[PDB]
């Protein structure tokens, strides 16, 4: 049946075609040996696999009776951190040591920036996304809420030139913010010009160059007339549109169309949190979309990825700047199996280890000439992004696995470089053995805050109540863990030599709030952080010239600013925190973020979807959101801050709210027939049996009800 027989191995036919009809013709890697490495691979690596998982659950389970034992009061932090150093928790901090990942592309080791996250089955997005390296400030300006919709700025179906004016007047002041004239302003030029090799800008009264002429780095067109004006500032490059032809322009005082900012330096196609995939169909679909990718020919009705761009150098020189994201693809970790390979008992393989060969061998392709020149990492490095994983050792696992991968697809060894999400509390409070363990394959650490949060909800899920979901944002924990996480980067040499990342925006039409909050990240030290749009990703740009980030990161040099008692304060809430209303609040709001996600995860295979709350706040939500919202309100079960009435009851109110909020087309309600629903039933499970989940992970659940959705629709 619809299998391959290799070795122990039980291939899906559709993706054991993929893989040998698109995926390998390019790699000269032989078919048979890519097979007998997989087989071999797999055998040799799932019993470590399997044990690593079995010890998360040995911890876990200790914790949980340690909690349950506690007599005293508030919690003795003293006797729960010999505690967790007993069992082999919070093991011992490595010496002081320097990261030595070489050959990596300068978008990664130098250029500070933003990072976007797109999902990877999405080939419109992941064009798009691929494409967000370059992006237009006036239409990020003019299509959000940045400008607002005030005194006759509103945006109708036709331009408005009210608006069109406050957009331009902003873009100006972001030049004199960020390449300062001589002496005037931006907004006061009428024209550009190059003369002897330097950018003269026009007055009204007379003319002025650059405060620091080295920020000129290009143009286009003849040096007296230039159709474009390139700048740079740190790192990051600013383009100057030129033509007075142009409708914007007809009307600009210098003839300025727009001002096109360098945007998304790096992006990371996803497999995880943000996808919906359950089988070999589901697989490949991702796999092909990553396959395009890396061999320049993705495209949609039509839509292709990007060429370099073409300058002068301020002396009359030639030179070319890359036109795309650099690519990172994201994995997923170490929990879930995946029956698009089963062995012979019908076990299902490891998805992890399937991703590591897998998107590894299709990387391959980005390393080599486009049918022109090379799509990706110019320095021949492979950039995987490995989630939720909890300690040095199973980062030393990822690390044996990328090596074992890198033995069968022939390339040298380190080619494959890791991305550390910072997600878990035991990567958390090891993380210095955990980077030392990567120390020459890690190209980022990343706190990925919302996993985090929902490993700090089922870690201590014994402990007492939580408190509320929007609270966590501001508890201690989570405020060292930040600052743990850039001390530790930088203190293991990676400034100049891998990102420091902090987490996803995830509020999509709330772009002022983005521009107003997002920079305390690049201020924290950060040279990346998370953007869920290529229209986000020109925002906050902005961010990264205001701030200097290798500056801020030079005055962190050598602090430690985060202790291990803060690292594990637990967001227990103190008792009578909350009115009735309050818990009500809470639930309605949890029931209904689960239910509006699950929903479209279950029913349609979306794995990241614009969900309202509860304060109708359309929010970008993935699967780390809902591992929060069904751990608390397992949590609060669980202590009896509310009954099982109370959850039923609410998501029975909420379920036909979420049935309007689609109305879309594919839409199926849950509402009335709640015991009917897969989806419905699938967001009561998550809740329900959300304790008994290994560290309240959501994709055991998810992936059974998405599967048996699958079978009931074909059926
Ligand atoms: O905080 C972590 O745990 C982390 O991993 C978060 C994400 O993965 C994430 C969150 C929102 C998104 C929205 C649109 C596309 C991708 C997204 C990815
Ligand atoms: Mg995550
Ligand atoms: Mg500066």
């Amino acid at each position: 049946t619809d299998r391959v027989s290799v070795g122990n191995l039980r291939i899906a036919r559709v993706l054991y075609d993929f893989v040998n009809n698109e995926a390998l013709p390019g790699t000269d890697i032989d078919p048979d040996s890519f097979w007998a490495g997989v087989d071999k691979v797999v055998a040799d690596l799932t019993p470590q696999n399997q044990a690593l998982l079995n010890a998360r659950d040995e911890l876990q389970a200790q914790i949980d009776k340690w909690h349950r034992r506690r007599v005293i009061e508030p919690i003795d932090m003293d006797a729960y951190r010999q505690f967790l150093t007993e069992i082999g928790y919070l093991l011992p901090e490595p010496d002081d040591f320097t990261i030595t990942t070489s050959g990596v592309d300068a978008e990664i080791t130098t250029t500070a920036g933003p990072q976007l996250v797109v999902p990877v089955l999405n080939a419109r997005f992941a064009l798009n996304a691929a494409n967000a390296r370059w992006g237009s400030l006036y239409d990020a300006l003019y299509g959000t809420d940045v400008i607002p919709e005030t005194d006759g700025a509103e945006k109708g179906p036709t331009y408005n030139k009210v608006r069109g004016d406050k957009v331009i007047a902003y873009a100006r002041k972001f030049l004199d913010d960020s390449v300062p004239l001589s002496s005037g302003s931006f907004g006061d030029a009428t024209g550009f010009t190059v003369q002897d090799g330097q950018l003269v800008v026009a007055l009204p009264d007379k003319s002025t160059g650059l405060a620091n002429p080295g920020q000129f780095a290009g143009y286009t067109g003849a040096a007296e007339s230039p159709t474009s004006v390139l700048l740079i500032n740190h790192g990051l490059h600013i383009e100057i549109l030129i033509d007075p032809e142009s409708q914007v322009g007809t009307t600009d005082r210098a003839g300025v169309k727009d001002v096109i900012l360098e945007s998304a330096i790096t992006t990371i196609m996803d497999f995880e949190d943000s996808v919906a995939a359950v089988d070999a169909a589901d697989k490949v679909l991702g796999y092909r979309n990553w396959l395009g990718l890396n061999k320049g020919d993705l495209a949609a009705a039509l839509r292709v990825l990007n060429r370099d761009r073409n300058y002068t150098a301020p002396g009359g020189g030639q030179f070319t700047l890359p036109g795309r994201s650099l690519m990172f693809v994201r994995n997923v970790g170490h929990l879930m199996t995946n029956d698009a390979i089963v062995d012979t008992d019908g076990s299902e393989v490891f998805e992890g280890i399937m991703d590591a060969l897998f998107t590894g061998l299709i990387a391959i392709h980005g390393l080599k000439a486009s049918d022109g020149p090379l799509i990706n990492s110019r320095t021949g490095s492979i950039y995987i992004v490995k989630p939720k994983m909890h300690g040095p050792a199973e980062v030393a696992f990822t690390c044996e696995l990328f090596s074992r991968v890198e033995d069968v697809l022939g390339l040298p060894q380190n080619t494959m470089k890791i991305g550390i999400m910072d997600e878990e509390r035991r990567t958390t409070v090891n993380l210095k053995a955990c980077i030392k363990a990567a120390a020459d394959r890690v190209v980022f650490i990343n706190t990925g805050f919302l996993d985090r949060t929902g490993d700090e909800i089922h870690t201590s899920m014994e402990a007492g109540p939580m408190v509320r979901k929007g609270t966590m944002k501001s508890q201690p924990w989570i405020l060292a863990y930040e600052d743990h996480n850039v001390d530790a980067g930088l203190a293991a040499g990676f400034s100049g030599r891998a990102q420091v990342g902090k987490g996803m925006w995830t509020m999509t039409e709330l772009m002022a709030d983005m521009v107003e909050t997002k920079i305390a990240q690049p201020r924290a030290g950060a040279s990346t952080a998370w953007v869920p749009s290529p229209t986000a990703a020109t925002l906050h740009a902005l961010h990264y010239h205001q701030v200097d980030v290798a500056a801020v990161q030079q005055g962190l040099a050598g602090k430690r600013r985060a202790t291990i008692e803060q690292l594990l304060t637990i967001p227990l809430a103190k008792e009578l925190a909350w009115a009735p209303d309050e818990i009500r609040e809470e639930v309605d709001n949890n029931c209904q973020s689960i239910l509006g996600y699950v929903v479209r995860w279950v029913d349609q295979g979306v794995g990241a979807s614009k969900v309202p709350d509860i304060h109708d706040v359309a929010l970008m939500e993935d699967r780390a959101t809902l591992r929060i919202s069904s751990q608390l309100l397992a949590n609060w079960l669980r202590h009896g801050v509310i009954t099982s009435a109370d959850v039923r009851a609410s998501l029975e109110r909420m379920a036909p709210l979420v049935d309007r909020q689609n109305a879309d087309v594919a839409y199926r309600p849950m509402a009335p027939n709640f015991d009917d629903s897969i989806a419905f039933l699938a967001a009561q499970e998550l809740i329900l049996s959300g304790a008994q989940q290994p560290n309240g992970y959501t994709e055991p659940i998810l992936h059974r009800r998405r599967r048996e959705f699958k079978a009931r629709a074909a059926e």
